[PDB]
């Protein structure tokens, strides 16, 4: 049966031919041949010059004059030739008898090709309502072509009809990387044709092996899976007739956008609901030619898979898969099309055997838009997306081809395209950062980092250890990205502020990318094995050889352990993201993440039915993963769950304690730039934490919350890191409501497990002291309120369902719309009792001043000072070393001995744009909500930030490019430091 009955809608499934169709000079049949919808086509045998005329109502209408719909009416056909012809056909529409437009169609081609053209934008001349003829002009040759599924004219969504080698014409204006496959296919090398050396040839083998490795282990081929492949070959007919291959027609999902406009129950994914769709038909080729390699040279089943796979290839083919065909809709193909080049490299030697691996070769370069890999990078950085999805598919079609110069050109241009995608991007732009960072959606992004990763840590490691092997630079920041990870995760999973539009705290790292890095190498060739990235595999997979269940990463693992490698201890010291603003401190197996932002860093990502709650994520968020040693750190083990969690109180933060109707995200779309989702970041420029000798640091913000919900909340707040020690301080709280109270919250925690509600029976705690289930210790000098809720309610992040859990909070009552609040706590976490009566006694720190201007703290035992100057700091400076200071900026002072010193200064401020806040303001003079993605300076390089810093006393310290000493007397030391991208600057003072 056709899909989809209409007037307008010719299929020719009728024994007799349509009155209304007329030939001259030329024959016209009903052909079972070739069919692309039902059983049947139209023939038309033409000679020189002949026209096939079709004489009925076009029904095309013009365009919606209001602009409210913007969808516009096509025409749609599939047209099959059996002898390819370099030539053109003419389309011709005309009113009663004069042409109102026309469009050329190519016909050098062999099977099924599409033409989906819009009558006003892609057809020439000017179309009229009321035209009632179809005119198929052939060229002066003669030949035959084979007509089907042919709607007159029909409203559809403009913005995706696509281009290729039969309508080059169509959709010109589009920028859509879904639609450039035939515009990026003519792109042409600039990296000069070499001839291939024997080194050269090997290494190409080498790629070859080492990507089979990759997407295929070798396994058994069960009589059930047999069985499956069969009953699913089965039904999609392949047959053949004189030579020509038929079968059930195949379309990519988006296809049905045609009768969308058609039929009134329209579903736009009911070819795949019919079984119908390619996603399928790519999955069971993979399927096959996995079977395929898993048999026995010479059995019965080799040789079935092996015909299985040919049949469905050239039906395939036929039906329109094949370089320069994009089937007239291609939006969105990628994922249809994914089994489509495994399924094709698994099976070379075999398309190689029956001639066909250069057709092969080339579709896989069509649909991969493998061209896209010639041009020249013009920075650092490609979209966490192209790692994600534009790999694999890449690679194979250039493996694909023969050793030949030319396989040479585009592994050279393969590589120079990995090697810049790699290095530090610019500003929010970018893959991966200086500092570790991982960006997507102009922010660090674990979540699509993790998915970028798999590209990138694939491909480094399939070009690694060769001539074709990724520059140094490139290597080691993907390196020191997952370095990043593997701290700030913990132990795999993202901790709750990085949880982007998915706080459900089941994002994690992928081990995996550790040990394809490992056997990757180390980045600059020396090493055959990567030292640091193999301890850090064993260590994510530690059972507490290791048990793993991907076949592939199996053997890497085992690899791994017969070359002596064994699991990291828990990593340890101070990790200072200013790409993300989250700073990072662990002793033992604890640690203790703080998240912020700034007004180029949005605090959270909500989008409709994801992370409806989630304002407060980095209102100064600080959590503290933990577990009993031993133990694997979990969110569980860290007293985190969804259900019964106040969104209000995330552990850390200055917030206003809303219903959660109140705090529920009102997702707007706000400008051209973005979709259904809600961004926000601050007006403020200080956000962010120091990092010294990756062991210790502070963190300091200036929070201000958007316009859109309570603007007139803000506080400065301010985390010091000293060895296994967190002290929180803040200062300058304030808002002007007073319908609801503001709270900074010490803690709140999950009661699961048994030993958890005993242990709260009746624990006071204190004092100025508490401790809780997790054995995580608190100092707490300032009045706080605890609260024991045995349950306690609150709703799903995506879904809003109410859910419930025992939960234990302590809490810094701050009034209702405070004036000029503070707090000062400290966190001690895997701690015992006698170390925390003692600390009580006799605290490890001293505040040396806390006010808006800074936040300044020392402790004796640790010989460390710690410098948060909010702003520049008009008065001689506390502490005793650190005298003044050019600009609000972050320091701190360690104290070796009375002759050496080691100073360290950072610059918050990335420094995207130089002035003040970059703003749109309102009538009343609020902030108005604009999404990340309209801003203009997103790309921009961090801006350099002289910093200068005034000490006692004479000091020698060794120049470098970004410290250097500018004033010196007998009572004082002055020095410049460079700052750049947040980063910590740190020099070696001696007296
Ligand atoms: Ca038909």
């Amino acid at each position: 049966a056709q899909i989809v009955t209409d007037e307008r809608m010719f299929s020719f499934e009728e024994p007799q031919l349509p009155a209304c169709i007329t030939g001259v000079q030329s024959q016209l049949g009903i052909s079972g041949a070739h069919y692309k919808d039902g059983k049947h086509s139209l023939e038309w045998t033409f000679e020189p010059n002949g026209r096939l005329e079709l004489r009925k109502d076009l029904k095309f209408e013009k365009k919606d004059p209001t602009g409210k719909d913007l969808y516009l009416s096509a025409f749609i056909v599939w047209i099959y030739n059996e002898q390819p012809q370099d030539a053109a056909i003419e389309f011709e529409f005309l009113k009663d008898g004069r042409k109102c437009a026309s469009f050329p169609f190519g016909i050098n081609f062999k099977g099924w090709r599409a033409a989906w053209v819009c009558y006003e934008r892609d057809m020439q001349g000017t179309p009229e309502e009321g035209m009632n003829e179809l005119r198929i002009v052939a060229p002066d040759a003669k030949g035959r072509l084979f007509i089907d599924h042919l709607i007159t004219a029909t409203k559809v969504d403009a913005r995706q009809q696509t281009a290729d080698l039969q309508v080059p014409f169509v959709n010109a204006g589009t920028t859509n990387h879904w639609l450039v496959l035939y515009k990026h296919s003519l792109l042409k090398p600039d990296i000069e044709l070499t001839p291939v050396s024997d080194k050269q040839r090997q290494e190409m083998k080498l790629l070859e092996k080492r990507f089979r490795d990759m997407i295929y282990t070798k396994g058994k081929v069960t009589e059930k899976e047999a069985e499956t492949i069969r009953k699913k070959y089965d039904l999609y007919q392949i047959t053949y007739k004189d030579g020509q291959v038929s079968g059930v027609p195949v379309f990519m999902v988006r296809a049905s956008e045609a009768y969308e406009r058609m039929i009134p129950d329209w579903d736009k994914d009911m070819l795949t609901k019919m079984g119908i769709e390619m996603r399928a038909y790519f999955d069971l080729m993979k399927r096959i030619a996995v079977a395929y390699n898993n048999s026995e040279a010479g059995s019965p089943i080799r040789k079935e898979m092996r015909r299985k796979f040919l049949a469905m290839y050239d039906h395939i083919t036929d039906q329109g898969v094949a370089y320069g065909s994009c089937w007239g809709n291609i939006h969105h193909y990628g994922y249809s099309v994914r089994g489509l080049y495994p399924a094709y490299f698994l099976m070379k030697d075999v398309l190689r055997e029956e001639g066909k691996l250069l057709e092969a070769e080339r579709t896989l370069r069509w649909y991969a838009i493998t061209n896209e890999v010639y041009p020249k990078p013009e920075g650092n950085g490609i979209d966490m997306d192209s790692f994600n999805t534009q790999t694999t598919g890449r690679i194979a079609s250039i493996l694909m081809m023969e050793d030949t110069p030319e396989k040479l050109q585009y592994l050279k241009s393969f590589s120079r395209w990995i090697d810049y995608g790699c290095r530090p991007a610019p500003g929010l732009a970018g893959s991966f950062k200086v500092d570790g960072g991982a960006f997507h959606h102009r922010n660090n992004y674990p979540a699509y980092a993790v998915g970028g990763l798999d590209g990138a840590t694939n491909m480094i490691y399939l070009f690694s250890r060769t001539s074709l092997a990724v520059s140094e630079l490139a290597h080691r920041t993907v390196k020191d990205v997952l370095l990043a990870m593997r701290f700030y995760c913990n132990k795999l999973n993202f901790p709750l502020s990085m949880s982007g539009r998915h706080p459900d705290g089941k994002g994690k790292l992928v081990p995996m990318h550790y040990a394809i890095m490992a056997i990757a190498g180390t980045p600059d060739g020396k090493g055959d094995f990567d030292k640091e990235m193999a301890s850090a595999y064993l260590r994510l997979v530690s059972s507490d050889m290791p048990k793993v269940s991907n076949a592939q990463e199996r053997k890497i693992a085992k690899r791994l352990v017969e070359n002596g490698f064994r699991a990291e201890p828990d990593p340890q010291g101070n990790l200072s993201l200013g790409y993300g603003c989250v700073s990072v401190q662990r002793r033992e197996n604890w640690s203790a993440v703080a998240r912020g932002h700034s007004r180029y860093l949005w605090a959270a990502e909500h989008y409709l039915g994801h992370n409806l709650y989630g304002r407060y994520l980095a209102h100064g968020s600080l959590q503290i993963l933990t577990a009993p040693p031993g133990q694997t750190v979990t969110p569980t083990t860290s007293g985190w769950q969804q259900e019964g969690f106040d969104w209000n109180r995330i552990p850390g933060v200055t917030s206003i304690h809303l219903p959660l109707d109140l705090l529920k995200a009102n997702v707007l779309n706000v400008d051209t730039f973005s979709g259904m989702e809600e961004m926000l970041y601050s007006d403020e420029a200080f956000a962010g934490g120091l990092s010294q000798g990756k062991m210790n640091g502070n963190f300091g913000m200036k929070l201000h919350e958007h316009d859109k919900y309570n603007g007139t909340h803000r506080a400065r707040k301010s985390f010091h890191f000293i060895d296994g020690m967190i002290v929180c301080l803040g200062s300058d709280i304030e808002n002007t409501n007073m319908d609801y109270p503001t709270e900074t919250t010490i803690f709140q925690l999950a009661v699961t497990d048994k030993a958890a509600h005993d242990y709260w029976k009746n624990n006071a705690g204190e004092g100025k002291v508490w401790m809780d289930h997790l054995g995580t210790g608190y100092y707490v000098p300032v009045a706080a309120r605890f609260e024991k809720n045995f349950p306690q309610y609150s709703r799903m992040q995506d879904t809003g369902k109410e859910t419930k859990g025992d939960w234990v909070s302590l809490i810094i009552d701050h009034g209702k719309a405070p004036k000029a609040g503070s707090y000062e706590y400290a966190i001690l976490p895997g701690t015992d009792r006698k170390t925390m009566t003692a600390f009580a006694k006799k605290p490890a720190y001293s505040v040396l001043q806390q006010d808006r201007n800074a936040h300044i703290l020392e402790s004796p035992s640790d010989r460390i000072t710690s410098y948060v100057l909010f702003e520049t700091p008009q008065s001689l400076l506390p502490g005793g070393l650190l005298q003044r200071t050019d600009t609000s900026c972050l320091v701190m002072v360690r104290k070796e001995s009375a002759d050496k010193v080691l100073l360290t200064v950072a610059q918050p401020d990335l420094a995207l744009y130089r002035g003040p806040s970059d703003e749109a303001f309102d009538k009343d003079g609020k902030r108005m909500e604009r999404s990340i993605y309209s801003r203009p300076w997103i790309d921009n390089e961090s801006g350099e930030i002289p910093v200068t810093v005034t000490l006692k006393g004479r000091w020698k310290v060794v120049e470098t490019p970004y410290c250097k000493v500018v004033s010196e007397d007998k009572k004082q030391t002055v020095l410049r430091f460079l700052c750049k991208d947040g980063a910590s600057y740190e020099v070696e003072l001696e007296k």
